[PDB]
């Protein structure tokens, strides 16, 4: 009679025992600034619906980053302002600075705390094994962070968190995409970016929690071990749980949508196959060995799961062996 229901394991009722004025983002009430305040220095890069610029604020001489959004929804918008002022001041979130609109433009703007990014295809070949236990533990601190105030950031990548190595500094940004969690709710499944998108999205299961960003850290994780960028490389959606099949196996996979009675669209017909479970240590190569340990392999093996319930939480997660040489 249609899917079994899932809720979250931990955090499950944050937002059910608050009050409307912090999760109904719809009655929010923006307040905008005036961008005069801002000069823009520089494009960092573009967005979907989105253009990031590097910005002075004239008041106190202070680098900052704009974020002018194109208005293509309003409710979008005003998701994320409130969602970004519920977290502000969290550990390694993106901290909003102000809410500006141009004069004459009148087009939306975020003003946020600047960070300074060292650059993510020279990071790659430098990192140490501590280095990734380092800024894995600072994603987890975020995230704990995010799922305890019963916010699902929901397009965890690497893209999405931002590094000044230089000062051991970490940012998880973009919260475009961010959700309240409400136990049963039904999401949207076309969340997060085609390689970090859990199994649960893959196979339209809408009852979805916090669950699913640990799927898409242990997707950013297993790229970093083993130096393979994306790990699971899809071509398009259902291309893209092919390509999780062929690592966790298909058996697994069976298991899981029994378990929720979901149904498997039928364009997975004859493209799934039949795949056995591989064993982590086949990933291991001369140009990654120094980045894996039995840790990092069981560590990973906890958190890329098909059943979301299943996958570490992220406190859970910060436990693990693979941070004991990490400070909490
Ligand atoms: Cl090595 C690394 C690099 C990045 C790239 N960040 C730049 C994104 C960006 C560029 N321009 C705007 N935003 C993100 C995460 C990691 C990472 C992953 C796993 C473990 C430790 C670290
Ligand atoms: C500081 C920063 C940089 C950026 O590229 C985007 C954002 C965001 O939150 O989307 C924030």
């Amino acid at each position: 009679s249609g899917p079994v229901p899932s809720r979250a394991r931990v955090y499950t009722d944050v937002n059910t025992h608050r009050p409307s004025e912090y999760w109904d983002y719809e009655s929010h009430v923006v307040e905008w600034g005036n961008q005069d305040d801002y000069q823009l220095v520089r494009k960092l890069g573009r967005g979907k619906y989105s253009e990031v610029f590097e910005a002075i604020n004239i008041t106190n001489n202070e680098k900052v980053v704009v974020k002018i959004l194109k208005p293509v929804k309003k409710k979008k918008i005003k998701r994320e302002i409130k969602i970004l002022e519920n977290l502000r001041g969290g550990p390694n979130i993106i901290t909003l600075a102000d809410i500006v609109k141009d004069p004459v433009s009148r087009t939306p703007a975020l003003v946020f705390e600047h960070v300074n990014n060292t650059d993510f295809k020279q990071l790659y070949q430098t990192l140490t094994d501590y280095d990734i236990r380092f800024y894995m533990y600072e994603i987890l601190k975020a995230l704990d962070y995010c799922h305890s105030m019963g916010i699902m950031h929901r397009d965890v990548k690497p893209h999405n968190v931002m590094i000044d190595h230089e000062h051991r500094k970490l940012r998880l940004i973009d919260w475009g995409l961010a959700e309240f969690y409400h136990p049963g709710q039904e999401y949207n499944v076309r969340v997060a970016s085609r390689y970090f998108k859990g199994p649960e999205l893959l196979v339209d299961y809408q009852m979805y929690d916090y669950s699913l960003d640990m799927w898409s850290l242990g997707c950013m994780l297993a790229s970093m071990i083993f130096r393979k960028e994306p790990f699971f490389h899809g071509h398009d959606n259902y291309d893209q749980l092919v390509r999780i099949a062929k690592v966790l196996g298909t058996e697994d996979l069976y298991d899981y949508i029994d378990k929720y009675n979901i149904e498997l669209d039928p364009r997975f017909n004859d493209i799934l196959g039949r795949h056995s479970r591989k064993r982590w240590e086949r990933f291991v190569h001369s140009e990654n060995q120094h980045l894996v340990s039995p840790e990092a392999l069981d560590f990973l093996d906890k958190l890329l799961r098909y059943d979301h319930q299943s996958r570490l939480t992220a406190r859970e997660a910060m436990e693990h062996p693979y941070f004991y040489t990490v400070v909490k």
